[PDB]
């Protein structure tokens, strides 16, 4: 391949428009392809590529795809350095995005009839194959980096702060009036008195909740798969209770609903911020995690709630004189209670034992025995020991889902701004002042390769003894 | 920091040795001396071998928890807040940062059932009771169990990860120790006090992967060998008479 490209030798496709690199690529030979890249011609055979072939994509796509080792060259051809002195401040590393382009760019036609690329086609490429070592290169991480302060930061931050426009007049409002208490934008009614001290703050905050859960209510209906997604539920539950909480700004209303309504919105509120956390990549594995074990404990409710249905019946039963199990229901709220440990073993079954009051002893001090084997020691191990099977699973993974998190934001924030921002913001290069503020199964798939080439010449070899043999002389030897 | 601390209140601590103060200060300031005195002891402690170990493990769980208080310090504020509110009427919630405080002491299954929710409820003293009952039923499955799963969870992983590198780690501490050493020593105390041999009296007082890699050099050379002799045999068929066999 080199000799034939020191001569000037044509680059086209055939009848699969498949150029020479296609098929060094579909074929994983190493060397040609660290030929052709370390060669000059490099920018034409990157170009031949033609589109509208589902076999043959963009060169940058298929090593990506079937030699990342070459990727890796191609890449650390990108990071140019200044002085080469690691001391000296006007040392200076320059990193280049060229290859991680949209495809588009390359060829000079460019019809784009029917090719439509996705934004961040290089690193979505990377993603969809598990090349995590790819996506540690100082180039991509330098390209994901200049993403962020160019678009991605501002646009979640829009996001943060119009909600946090209702988040926090609702705390205000709530850490500053006492429960229970009427109001409205006059002031505080003590019940009748008026205080009217702090109007002012409790008059805006009132205000802003009211505006926040009007805009939320507008967008919402805008978005209308939508009642199956959970934050839909939370937003709704959120805005719903918030207008009402602040309802006395245009009609009266009792102070009892008020404030239960209240107590639910400054909850939800606060549960729902999670939901926005869990962007960010410091402070987003622990939301996965989160999510996760919840799921695992839910799926087991429809089997252990039957765990409690019996004890807390049977307690209802032993223990009824008692007031804690004077009811069938506070009986199961007792039994669920005691869950962590807190079983009462003094004050429920040793006193009232000592003073003649148990109807059933035996059964009563049998029961406290199989409860504790069986709910607090039993049941929680298992808990344990699913949650941190669950960790482990989720920790195997971490940096691959840590970058895709990331690559999959800025994918969907590409696809919604328009072109001429994109233009606008986007840039080619970047330069860094450093100074101023699965292994053994690759080894044993190539030595299978070179097995294979190993046989392929001993069956030439083979042949060409036989060859000899059938053609040579046989004089004195013959019988 | 812990050393600027401890100084600035262990010199507090003993002023009256010459001029006055109030016996309260004097007494606050012992408080946080006598504390961080004995909590920095344990850096000292770090360097030697058969307790440095635990040291590395109780940073590295201490970090990770850490980093997750930026999260669920949220959960907190949720349970706590609406605690404010359904439970007002009760002293442990009787303020914002007293309810927040609370919710934080019940994280380790010490709710206090019967005597924040089944009593008041019994003498019609709850004001909100289906919310107050549902809010317990959530914030047990939510923190007590969930959440201190996830911390143990986490923990466990974190001490496999330490304990995978153990000897390295622990043999790489006392050469660094004694690398760092010897070059704040004086030159003649280094030759003075340093020996070429030593004499003892006993009774006075990853193989995988190299086994493949080895087998890959083996099986080079094997290609190398066999290309070598096709030429020869090449060789012989172009060389060769040929008269009988003739087409
Ligand atoms: C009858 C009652 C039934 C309750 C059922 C609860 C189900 C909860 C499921 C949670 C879940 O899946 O979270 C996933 C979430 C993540 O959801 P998600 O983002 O994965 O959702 C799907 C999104 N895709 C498809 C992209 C993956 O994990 C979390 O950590 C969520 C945190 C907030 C959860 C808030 C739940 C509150 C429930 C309270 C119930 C009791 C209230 C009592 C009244 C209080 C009054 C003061
Ligand atoms: C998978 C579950 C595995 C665990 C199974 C657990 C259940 C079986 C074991 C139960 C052990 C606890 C038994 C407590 C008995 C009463 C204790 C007591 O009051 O002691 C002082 C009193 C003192 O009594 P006294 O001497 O004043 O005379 C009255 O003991 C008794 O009242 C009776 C003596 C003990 C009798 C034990 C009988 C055990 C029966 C077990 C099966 C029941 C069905
Ligand atoms: C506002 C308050 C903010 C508090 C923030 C605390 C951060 C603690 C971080 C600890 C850490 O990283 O340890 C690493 C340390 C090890 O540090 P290290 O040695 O790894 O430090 C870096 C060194 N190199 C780079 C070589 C690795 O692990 C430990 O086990 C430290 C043990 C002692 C820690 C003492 C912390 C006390 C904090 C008390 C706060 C509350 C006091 C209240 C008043 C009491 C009055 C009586
Ligand atoms: C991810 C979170 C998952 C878990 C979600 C947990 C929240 C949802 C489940 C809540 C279960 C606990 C409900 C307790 C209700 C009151 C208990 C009580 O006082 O019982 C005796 C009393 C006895 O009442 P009475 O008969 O004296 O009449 C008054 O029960 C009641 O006061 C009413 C009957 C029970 C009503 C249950 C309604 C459940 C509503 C759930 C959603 C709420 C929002
Ligand atoms: O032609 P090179 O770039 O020098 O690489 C090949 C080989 O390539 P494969 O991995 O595709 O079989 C290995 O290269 P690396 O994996 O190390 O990059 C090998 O490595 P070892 O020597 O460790 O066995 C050695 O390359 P290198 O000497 O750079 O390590 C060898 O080439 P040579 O045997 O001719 O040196
Ligand atoms: C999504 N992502 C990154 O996060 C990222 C990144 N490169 C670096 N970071 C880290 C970062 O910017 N972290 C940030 N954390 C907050 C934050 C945290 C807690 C808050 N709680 N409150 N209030 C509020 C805000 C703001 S910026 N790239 C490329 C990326 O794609
Ligand atoms: C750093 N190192 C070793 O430790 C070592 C070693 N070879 C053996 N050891 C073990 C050893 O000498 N252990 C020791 N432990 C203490 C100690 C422990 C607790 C204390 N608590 N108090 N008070 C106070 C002192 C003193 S000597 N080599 C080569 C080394 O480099
Ligand atoms: C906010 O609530 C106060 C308390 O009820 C309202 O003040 C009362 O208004 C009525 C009607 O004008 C008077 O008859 C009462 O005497 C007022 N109470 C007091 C204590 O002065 C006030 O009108 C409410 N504000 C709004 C905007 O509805
Ligand atoms: C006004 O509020 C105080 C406590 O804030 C209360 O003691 C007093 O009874 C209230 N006044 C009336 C008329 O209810
Ligand atoms: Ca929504």
């Amino acid at each position: 391949v080199a000799l034939l490209l020191s001569h000037n030798a044509d680059i086209v496709l055939n009848k699969q428009q498949a150029s020479f690199l296609h098929l060094a690529l579909h074929n994983k030979r190493k060397e040609v392809v660290l030929t052709i890249i370390r060669s000059k011609r490099w920018d034409e055979c990157l170009k031949i590529f033609s589109h509208n072939s589902p076999g043959n994509k963009c060169p940058i796509t298929e090593m990506i795809e079937y030699l990342p080792e070459c990727m890796k060259v191609l890449l650390d051809f990108c990071m140019l350095h200044s002085t080469e002195d690691k001391s000296c401040r006007d040392y200076y590393i320059e990193y280049n995005f060229k290859y991680l382009q949209c495809p588009l760019e390359f060829t000079k036609k460019t019809p784009t009839q029917d090719v439509i690329y996705e934004p961040l086609t290089a690193l979505n490429a990377m993603v969809q194959n598990n090349r995590i070592e790819l996506l540690n290169h100082p180039v991509c991480k330098e390209y994901l980096l200049m993403k962020w302060l160019a678009y991605g930061f501002r646009a979640h931050m829009m996001n943060l702060g119009s909600y946090c426009l209702g988040l926090i007049p609702m705390t205000i409002l709530v850490v500053n009036i006492k429960p229970g208490m009427a109001f409205n934008s006059t002031g505080i009614i003590n019940e009748e008195i008026l205080d009217t001290t702090n109007s002012y703050l409790i008059k805006t905050c009132m205000i802003l909740v009211f505006l926040s859960s009007i805009f939320g209510y507008c967008k919402e209906a805008g978005q209308i798969n939508y009642f199956m997604d959970i934050s839909n539920v939370l937003e709704w539950i959120i805005y719903t209770t918030g207008i009402i909480f602040v309802l006395p700004l245009f009609v009266e209303i009792p102070a009892h609903l008020q404030w239960q309504c209240g107590a639910i919105a400054v909850y939800f509120y606060w549960m729902n911020f999670l939901l926005y956390l869990q962007r960010f990549e410091n402070c987003g594995i622990f939301i996965v995690m989160l999510e996760v074990i919840l799921k695992t404990l839910l799926r087991s409710t429809v089997v252990f709630i039957f765990l409690l249905l019996a004890f807390g019946l049977s307690f209802y039963i032993l223990l009824n004189l008692q007031d804690p199990f004077s009811s069938p229901l506070l009986s199961i709220i007792q039994t669920f209670s005691m869950m962590l440990g807190d079983i009462n073993y003094r004050e429920s079954f040793l006193e009232p034992y000592l003073r003649n009051e148990l109807a059933h002893p035996v059964l009563s001090f049998a029961q406290l025995v199989s409860f504790t084997i069986f709910v607090p020691i039993v049941l929680m191990n298992l808990l344990i020991g699913l949650a941190v099977g669950d960790i482990a699973e989720v920790q195997k993974h971490a940096s691959l889902k840590r970058i895709a998190m990331q690559v999959e934001l800025h994918t969907s924030l590409e696809k919604k701004l328009p072109l001429w921002f994109l233009r606008k913001v986007d840039q080619k290069s970047t330069i860094v002042y450093p100074n101023k503020p699965k292994s053994l199964e690759m080894e044993i798939l190539k030595q299978k390769y070179r097995l294979k080439d190993l046989t392929f010449l001993l069956e030439k070899q083979h042949e060409l003894i036989k060859l000899i043999i059938q053609k040579m002389e046989i004089i004195s030897e013959t019988e």
